[PDB]
RNA sequence: GGGGGGGGGGGGUUGUUUUUUU
């Protein structure tokens, strides 16, 4: 049996071994440069007028004909019946929570109106007033909005602005607000600790649980003691709100009504009745804590529900819900209520939350494989941040009275985007969302049951202009056994650079730090982001910042893409590193349609040329892109259309590469903030170099690939020490590669969703391993001498160049922490350079190819 | 693990949530 299987699974196993000892790479140097290198290694070796103009200019302002129109406007939201509550309630109390319902309009209002109050009482020039908020787009869409409430322009000097990354329309200096990201505060707390100039800040959209809101608010309950003038404003969604006063010492809190249309409910028997929808599927018919308890929870009730549902519903309804099945959405269900609306129901725009691409991409072709939705009648939009959403401006764009709009979305339409036209939401109750395992290290990606609160915002985005319904596709139980909110990121995500953040910051310990956050981290994740740090020599034994500490600290980016960025600082590759590291940092600047996606990945193949890198060929796009915007804005649109590419992330790309720069500069690595200068970009055009450089950055994620060839297509595999058998993902350059230099890979995102993928893999060489990766030990393997990089990644080599290579290791780490600790552009001319000189020689020139 | 057998169908090439940095 089992024991059978081991009598052909011993045999080939020892197959599998010999062809891994075979093909082993082979390490070797010319003589000339073994005499410069030991010949090397032996040299070597041996005010009271602002308060009255402000309140002048508020009288004068009350004249205006668009302010006394904006005044009428603002008069119609809840806020302004509670604005004397609130405005006496933030005054009598150092910390005030806000708890409101959808359009209660108290993100605009509540900082209006407590500037208003300043400036009127005769002290405007004490007021200065900072609202957080979690996304860029939404910091710029209130500013501009409470902007136009005050008739001015943001910014300019005015008296309301907003600050984000790269870009910033500030205020004066007193009787303003600013609105900025939650980024920007924490920034602000390297060098003003205290934050001394605001006045009042207000953190907004705490229920949404990120890193930063939950950061922030640690600091801000941390330096209240010192600062007894400061006020804080926490403005929720009044569900679970209570938690947040409970945080906060019990402080005070005030409810805003909301101001909606009314929405009617539908779960899904009710659905399934209404419709009355029949299943074809019957034809063509590892756990977690709380997800296990929830479950048998379920599965205690459901006898108990199914008959009691036989009571309220018709046979086949309860046939149909007892029928269907959990970890999939039902398309089919979700096509037949969208004909059914399409056909008896009022008109009006529809709005399906889906959770991936591919649900998307299935619905859409079900949708237009009928007759009915291939007419001029009919248009579908489908959304996600993958697709051009830039060029999705037609969702926003209303429709005449003989067309409806259904628009295909991700949670994407949850927050980032609002159409404000959608009149029927249909809620397919299943959202991806990304855990972290800390048992294995591996990043975890699956498709959960949307939380209460999930739901509530679903429902909200319809019924915003008329009254509307909202379909959820959960039976009754399953709505009631839903969570109350998603898991926190604190719970969700390695903490490696909030631990750097917490030591920059000078907040104390690590561990004692994150134990006073709300719904502080379990202490294993603590333990593996401090081990995580150490191994990468940015924290001492002592739990300190070391002196490439500091520099990773101070880089807004993970510590390994900071390294990576140092690195190519000091081999002066600076422009493709930069751009690689933007690229990994923030998204990659490849779109895909719904209908053109092969041709998307040979375009990008095409890109790609020989490099067989996933981050080479980002360069190329960028370098094509530039090319492209030197040459003419139409031809960096036909170019960006053809190559499937975004421009506005090309630009947010190219803006972050320039910030690098700057801090650079400022650090003392390069003697410019351009990144192509050419004094830091001889070795740019050497793809060998910026391979080595990468290596350098993210090495621990190393992966051997193992060409079995045989007669399964040749096919390859890939494996990691840590992990098992992964696979690379399809949107990779590197699926379908089988004729590989080398047999190593280099990756920087890991993440399970059904198989371990790897998402970015650049094929490697062996020195860029042995100069830039674990310990080196040189040892003699059966009849061959061989020399391993963390006795897992072996190559063959005579112990005379093994014991070479391992000298020079030794001197250029040394070489390493020294240009590090004193920075300082690397002088080309004999004196201490010629390590790295005959390191870059040993990358360009000595490596071939391997021996299969 | 393979195409050592059809001793089983114990394992078998199975696509991309959203966001943020003086």
């Amino acid at each position: 049996g089992r024991e059978i299987g081991l009598w052909y699974a011993k045999k080939q196993g020892q197959k599998n071994k010999e062809a891994e000892r075979q093909e082993r790479a082979v390490v070797h140097m010319d003589e000339r440069r073994e005499e410069q290198i030991v010949q090397l290694l032996h040299s070597v070796q041996t005010d009271a007028t602002l308060d009255q103009q402000l309140l002048e200019d508020l009288q004068k302002k009350k004249t205006d004909l668009r302010y006394i129109e904006m005044q009428r406007f603002r008069e119609k939201l809840p806020s302004y019946g509670m604005q004397k509550e609130l405005v006496n309630m933030i005054d009598n109390h150092q910390v005030t929570v806000i708890s409101g319902e959808t359009g209660c309009g108290k993100t605009t209002q509540v900082t209006q109106f407590i500037l208003d109050n300043y400036i009127e009482r005769g002290k405007g020039s004490a007021c200065r007033i900072v609202c957080t908020q979690p996304r860029r787009i939404s910091a710029i869409s209130v500013a501009e909005r409470v902007a136009a409430e005050r008739a001015e322009s943001c910014g300019n000097g005015n008296s309301t602005g907003y600050q984000i990354r790269l870009q910033s329309r500030l205020p004066r200096k007193q009787g303003s607000i600013l609105y900025c990201t939650t980024g920007i505060i924490l920034q602000w707390l390297q060098s003003d600790p205290h934050l001394s100039s605001v006045s009042h800040i207000v953190l907004d959209e705490i229920h949404e649980r990120n890193l930063q809101s939950d950061v922030l608010m640690t600091v801000v309950k941390d330096l209240l003691s010192y600062r007894p003038d400061l006020k804080v404003v926490l403005m929720s969604a009044t569900l679970n709100a209570e938690k947040f006063s409970e945080y906060f010492g019990n402080c005070p809190m005030i409810h805003i009504p909301g101001f909606t249309f009314p929405v009617v409910e539908y779960l899904l028997e009710d659905i399934i009745e209404k419709i009355r929808y029949v299943p074809e599927q019957k034809e063509h018919r590892v756990n977690r804590q709380e997800k296990e308890e929830k479950e048998a929870i379920y599965k205690e009730r459901w006898p108990g529900y199914l008959r009691e549902l036989r009571q309220r519903y018709s046979a086949s309804t309860v046939d149909v819900v007892e029928m269907m099945d959990d970890e999939k959405v039902d398309l089919n269900l979700i096509a037949a209520l969208i004909r059914y609306i399409v056909l008896e129901e009022e008109d009006g725009a529809i709005l399906v939350f889906l959770p991936g691409w591919d649900n998307i991409s299935t619905l859409h072709d079900l949708l237009m494989s009928q007759v009915m939705f291939k007419s001029d009648k009919f248009i579908i939009i489908p959304l996600h941040s993958l697709m051009p959403t830039v060029n999705q401006t037609q969702v926003f764009k209303r429709t005449p009275p003989g067309v409806r709009k259904i628009v295909i979305a991700t949670n994407i339409a949850e927050t980032s985007i609002t159409i404000d036209d959608v009149v029927y939401v249909i809620d397919g109750g299943k959202i991806k969302e990304t855990h972290f395992d800390t048992q294995n290290n591996i990043s975890t990606m699956s498709a959960e049951w949307v939380s209460k609160a999930n739901a509530k915002q679903r429902k909200g985005r319809a019924g915003r202009v008329q009254p509307g319904h909202c379909y959820h596709l959960y039976n009754s139980l399953r709505a009631s056994l839903l969570d109350d909110y998603q898991l926190p990121e604190i719970l969700r995500t390695p903490l490696e650079e909030l631990c750097l953040q917490i030591k920059i910051l000078r907040l104390g310990g690590i561990a004692h730090f994150l134990s006073r956050l709300m719904d502080p981290p379990s202490n294993e994740a603590v333990l593996l982001s401090i081990k995580h740090l150490m191994e990468l020599n940015a924290l001492d034994k002592q739990e300190e910042l070391t002196p490439l500490g500091v520099h990773l600290a101070r880089l807004p980016v993970e510590p390994h893409i900071g390294k990576m960025i140092l690195f190519g600082a000091l081999f002066c590759c600076l422009d493709p590193v930069l751009t690689i590291a933007a690229s990994l940092s923030f998204k990659d600047p490849f779109v895909i349609p719904l209908g053109k996606e092969k041709v998307a990945d040979a375009r990008r193949k095409e890109l790609a040329k020989d490099t067989k890198s996933d981050h080479l060929t980002v360069v190329n796009a960028f370098k094509g892109w530039e090319k492209a915007k030197q040459r003419g804005f139409r031809y960096e649109k036909d170019y960006c259309w053809e190559y499937f590419l975004s421009s506005n992330t090309l630009q947010m790309l190219h803006n972050m590469k320039g910030q690098f720069a700057e801090h650079l500069l400022g650090a003392g690595f390069v003697s410019s903030r351009n990144p192509q200068d050419p004094e830091s970009n001889i070795n740019s055009d050497n793809e060998k170099i910026i391979k080595a450089v990468i290596c350098a950055g993210l090495y621990p994620k190393v992966a051997k690939i193992r060409l079995n060839l045989g007669k399964k297509r040749k096919m390859v595999k890939v494996y990691t020490k840590t992990d098992g058998v992964v696979a690379i993902h399809p949107k990779s350059v590197n699926v379908e590669q089988t004729e590989f230099n080398y047999n190593w890979l280099i990756y920087h995102l890991k993440m399970r969703t059904s198989s371990i993928y790897l998402y970015d893999c650049t094929e490697v060489s062996p020195y860029c391993l042995l100069f830039f990766g674990g310990d080196i030990s040189i040892q003699k393997d059966n009849d061959q001498e061989t020399i391993a990089v963390d006795e897992w990644i072996i190559f063959q080599s005579p112990a005379r160049i093994a014991h070479l290579v391992k000298e020079l290791r030794k001197e250029l780490d040394i070489l390493l922490q020294e240009k590090i600790e004193s920075p300082h552009p690397v002088d080309w001319k004999d004196t201490k350079s010629r390590d790295c000189a005959v390191l870059s020689a040993i990358i360009d020139l000595i490596k071939t190819q391997e021996k299969a």
